[PDB]
C-alpha cells in the first residue's frame, strides 16, 4: 500500500494554528516550511515522477482586518496552480522512499514569469498537493495526496507578526 506522509508535520501545525502566509515576489520566493514528504509502498524498481502544486482552498480573497484574516463576500473561480516537477524527477521508487522528498528549490510568484516559478494570486488561501506520477511503465499511473497542515495565504509580505516571529525563530 503507498503511503505519504508529512514530515514536520509538528512544525507545520504552529503555522496552521497561526494562519500560515508564504511570501510571493516578482522573480519568486523559497517557502519555509519546506514542504517535505515521507513516501513508503512504492515499487523500488519501478520510474516516478514527483509533481507539487497549489489547490486554492476556497474562492474568496482574503484581507489582514483587526489582527484577523477574513474572506471577501466576492467569490471568483481559481484556475488551478501550474504544476512543479522536483528535480530528482525522474526516478527509481527506491531512490524516492531512501529519505524524505524535499520541495526546497519551488519558488512562489504572483507574476507569469519565465520557468521554474509557480504563480499564485496574493491573498487566497492554497492547499498544497502533490502527484506520484508512474511513468515509462506500460501501464501509467497517478496518485494525489493534499497536506491540509500546510495551508497558507499568498502574501506580498507578513500580515501577522506571530508568523515572521515563528518563521524566523525556526529558519
Ligand atoms: C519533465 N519531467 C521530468 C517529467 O517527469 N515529465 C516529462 C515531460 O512532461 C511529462 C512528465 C511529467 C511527469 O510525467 C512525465
Amino acid at each position: 500500500e503507498l503511503r505519504v506522509g508529512l514530515e514536520e508535520s509538528e512544525l507545520w501545525l504552529r503555522f496552521k494554528e497561526l494562519t500560515n502566509e508564504m511570501i510571493v515576489t516578482k522573480n519568486g520566493r523559497r517557502m519555509f516550511p519546506v514542504l517535505k514528504v515521507n513516501v513508503s509502498g512504492l515499487d523500488p524498481n519501478a520510474m516516478y515522477s514527483f509533481l507539487l502544486d497549489f489547490v486554492a482552498a476556497d474562492n474568496h480573497r482574503w484581507k489582514y482586518v483587526n489582527g484577523e484574516w477574513v474572506p471577501g463576500g466576492k467569490p471568483e473561480p481559481q484556475a488551478p496552480s501550474c504544476v512543479y516537477i522536483h528535480p530528482d524527477s525522474p526516478n527509481f521508487g527506491a531512490h524516492w522512499m531512501k529519505a524524505p522528498v524535499s520541495f526546497s528549490k519551488v519558488k512562489l510568484t504572483n507574476k507569469l514569469n519565465g520557468g521554474g516559478q509557480i504563480m499564485l494570486n496574493s491573498l487566497h488561501k492554497y492547499e498544497p498537493r502533490i502527484h506520484i506520477v508512474r511513468v515509462g511503465g506500460p501501464q501509467r499511473m497517478i496518485t494525489s495526496h493534499c497536506f491540509p497542515e500546510t495551508q497558507f495565504i499568498a502574501v506580498t509580505a507578513y500580515q501577522n507578526e506571530e508568523i515572521t516571529a515563528l518563521k524566523i525563530k525556526y529558519n
